[PDB]
């Protein structure tokens, strides 16, 4: 659905993120938490991290995002052709975890804000209208996956 130079400008911003996996993670769960704060009820363990300092220098905090940016950085590779990359990560957050469509959302405005704040010069509109459509991609994608499993979130 995306376009092959739609695509490179994602992996070329990818590529940027992949120097300091684990600072992005942080940096992207930081945002999301202010922004969005009802998606930290999610994370029973991060709870007590009640400042960004210590959000920081949370290694279970730090470890789940460089998780988390792994699975992602993964699906954006396969430009698109990521049923097996992506049925894992819907089964788990379907089922388990119970993550809503909206919070997917809420954590992709963080990526992009995240990705702009750090790279401005390799993420101008053309590149965040390509992540933007690679994340709706994802998010249509997963959406799916979760009806098939019996999720409605
Ligand atoms: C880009 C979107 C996301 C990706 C790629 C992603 C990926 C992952 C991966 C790979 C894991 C570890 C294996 C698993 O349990 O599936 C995980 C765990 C988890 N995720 Fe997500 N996730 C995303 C968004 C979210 C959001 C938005 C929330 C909640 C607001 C969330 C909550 C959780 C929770 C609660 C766990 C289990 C963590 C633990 O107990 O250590 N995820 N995620």
């Amino acid at each position: 659905v995306l376009s092959e130079g739609e695509w490179q400008l994602v992996l070329h911003v990818w590529a940027k993120v992949e120097a300091d996996v684990a600072g992005h993670g942080q940096d992207i769960h930081i945002r999301l938490y202010k922004s969005h704060p009802e998606t930290l009820e999610k994370h029973d363990r991060f709870k007590h991290l009640k400042t960004e300092a210590e959000m920081k220098a949370s290694e279970d905090l730090k470890k789940h995002g460089v998780t988390v940016l792994t699975a992602l950085g993964a699906i954006l590779k396969k430009k698109g052709h990521h049923e097996a990359e992506l049925k894992p990560l819907a089964q788990s957050h379907a089922t388990k975890h119970k993550i809503p469509i909206k919070y997917l959302e809420f954590i992709s405005e963080a990526i992009i804000h995240v990705l702009h704040s750090r790279h401005p010069g390799d993420f101008g509109a053309d590149a965040q209208g390509a992540m933007n459509k690679a994340l709706e991609l994802f998010r249509k994608d997963i959406a799916a996956k979760y009806k098939e499993l019996g999720y409605q979130g």
